[PDB]
Order: C-alpha cells, then structure tokens, then sequence
C-alpha cells in the first residue's frame, strides 16, 4: 500500500473544515478541492456554511495542508508533510495580529478514506470591534511569502515562524505574526528537514454563481534554500 | 463493489515479464472512471527498451472499468468481486509465433486499483513481427465476449487482437481469457454479453524513457 511521499504521485481530493470563534462570533467554513503535489498547486472552493464571515476570508487563508507543496527531487528528504502520511499530522499556530487580537489554532491534517482532509478548531480573542479584523477593512487578495521551516527534533516534527502582510483597504498593511508546530501522529519513521524554506503564492477569487459567503483559492507553493 | 466504482479511481499497474529469456518491468499509474467506462494510464519500462511491442501488452496491462449500463448492472461480475478482487489469467497466441501465458492479481489496495502481472513468453520468432518490432504503434476496436463460469464463480473470454504490421500484413492474437474471484461471498455471473472497447496510444513528448500513453473507453452491450 502507498505511504508518505507515495500518496502524492497524482492528484489528490481535499476536504477542510473550520470550526471558528472569534470574540464570540461563530462560525463554520468548509471548503473542498484537489492538490496536486508534483507541481505544488491547490485549488479550493470554501464556503461559510454559517453565513456572512465575522472576520475576512485572508484572515483565514493560512489556517485554511503544507504537505501540497513541491518537494523538488534533491528535497525529498525533507519533506516532513508527506513522511507522515497517511496517519497525518497535527499543526498548531499562535497568530498576533500587529495592534489588534490573537487567533490560536489546532488541526490535524491526515488522510480519511480516500480523502486528504484538514480539520480545525480556531479560537480568536481580544480582537477590536473597529479594527482591520472585526471591521472588514482588508483588502480580497494575498501576497507572496517565504515560510522558514526547521526541524524540532524533541517533538519529532518541525516548527516554523514568519510574518504575514494583509493589504488594507487604506494602503496601510496588517501584519500578522505567526508561530507554527507540527508534530506526527503516527509513530513510524518521519523526515526531519534540514532547515529550508516554502514559497507560498496564493490567489483569492470569486465564483460568480456562488451566492453563499465564500473564497477560491489557487495556491502555488515550491520548496527550497537549504 | 459497483459502489467504489461511483468517481475517478487511482490506478497502480506492475508487470513482471520475461518473453524468450528477456526480461522487463513496467509499471503504470493513472486513474480509471467506470461512469463514463474511461482508462487514463502512462506506463513506464524500468528495464530500458521493451524486448517487445508495446501493443502487445496492452491487454494484460482492468476491466472493472468497463461502463455496465443500468439495465446490465447485474451482470457485472469485474466490479463485484472488488474490494478483495480477482485473478486474471490469459494465454495468448500470435499467429506463426510464440505465446505469453500471464496471471495478475486485480484488487484494491488502500484507495487504489492495482493490477499485478506475471507474463511469460515462449517459443518467440527472433525475427517475427514480436520480438523483431514489426508492429505499428496503435491499437484497433474489438469485440470481448464473456460468459458466466458458476464452476470457480467467475468468468472466462475469448477474444482475437488484430495488430497491424509495418508492411500492411496484419499479425493476430488469440486471447483465452479466466478470471476468478480472491475473496469469498457472493459475486455476480453474467448472462453472454461482450464488451466494446476503443484505445489510444500515444506518447509523452517529454518523456525520455520507453513508455506508453494509454486511453481506452469501453461499453458493455447485450448479446
């Protein structure tokens, strides 16, 4: 039976769920599509199963499967994402919002049946009722980013922290900081990368028959820089 | 077993062949949707260069992705015998040549459908149409009757490949065909019927190995 890298050789369907509660507003996303591993690319419909989003869809994008990245063929070894599949892996962030509140996230990332899937418990405080977040002042769009990864090798998995930038809807931007762990679920063998980075590149979208509340995205992402 | 034919279907094919003491490896992946009967496969020889035609392998290389219509759902043995699968076995005669005698092994494994061979060959022509690369690179329509076989809870068929030579001679291949399930339990044994079945073979214009693209569409029809 396939495993770990093995499973990436083709195109694979993708289910993400997110269960979110930022300042007491709740909410529901589910967002379904395909990744493509050989070339890095996602393509994902999501839907706000609640209705109309308490904060912006951008807000949402990075907590919203890294193991679809490009592992060109001298990176494989470090292609921690995939060694840990099928059993999957868990990923948890603390994300700062520069001047305004805090998102806090756990997902596990792992194959159910046939289907790679995403799920998320996300809980967001403090956040200001006026502000860039709460206030829906940011820019429908995503910028280009390099995500440093390293290996954390006393939670057998890897850590990672960088620096997201939303564009304002007054040319201002708004940073978001982000510190990322991710540790296997199963217990065989994983890959523990050299330190390396991924090139994120995201575009945000619209579907013109769609009348519920929802984002496309088309994600391109390679790996690199030993 | 129909039911996990209901979307797209992740394809693994491995042959393990040996024809006159020559000995290669292909390996094939792809996926196969029995909805609309359609097989998308690129195969890849390990080994470097086929000792034979590509065409030739074609149909050793699962007919669980065959389009049964409705009203024939009931006659569909292939599908019923999934998950744990059947055993597809085969000898085939070339006309004024040798023989290959295969066994394979169709079954899900995980998610995926895959086929594993064995494939002998005999009692080859070194300077035939075979083992001398004679065959054009395509393949024809043809006709696979099939007919129940309640003895092993299965089925067998029998079918002749017409492939065109290079110099407009055609070179035929008688197929004899058994299959029989893995597992135990209830399968479903057909009345005679025959599938229709249309292929294309290309290439990968940026693929340096030895390979085959591959698309097959094929209907069930009654008899």
């Amino acid at each position: 039976m396939r495993k770990g890298e093995e499973l990436f050789t083709g195109v694979v369907p993708i289910l993400i769920e997110l269960d979110g509660d930022v300042n007491g507003h709740k909410f529901f996303v589910r967002g379904e599509g395909e990744g493509d591993a050989t070339i890095g690319k996602l393509s994902l419909k999501f839907i706000a199963t609640t209705g109309k989003l308490p904060v912006p869809w951008p807000t949402l994008v990075t907590t919203l499967v890294q193991a679809f990245s490009r592992y060109p063929d001298h990176m494989k070894r470090h292609d921690f994402f995939k060694s840990a599949m099928p059993e999957g892996y868990v990923q948890e962030r603390t994300i700062y919002f520069k001047d305004d509140g805090t998102y806090k996230t756990r997902a596990e990332v792992k194959f159910e049946g046939c289907t790679l899937v995403n799920r998320i418990e996300l809980k967001g405080i403090d956040f200001k009722e006026d502000g860039n977040i709460l206030g829906h002042k940011l820019e429908y769009n995503f910028n280009s980013h390099k995500v440093y990864i390293t290996a954390d090798k006393q939670n057998n998995g890897i850590k990672a922290n960088f620096t997201i930038r939303h564009n304002v809807e007054d040319g201002s931007v708004q940073l978001a900081d982000h510190y990322q762990q991710n540790t296997p679920i199963g217990d065989g063998p994983v890959d523990l990368p050299d330190d390396h980075y991924l090139s994120t590149q995201t575009i945000l979208s619209k579907d013109l028959n769609e009348k519920r509340d929802h984002m496309v995205l088309l994600e391109y992402v390679t790996a690199a820089g030993i």
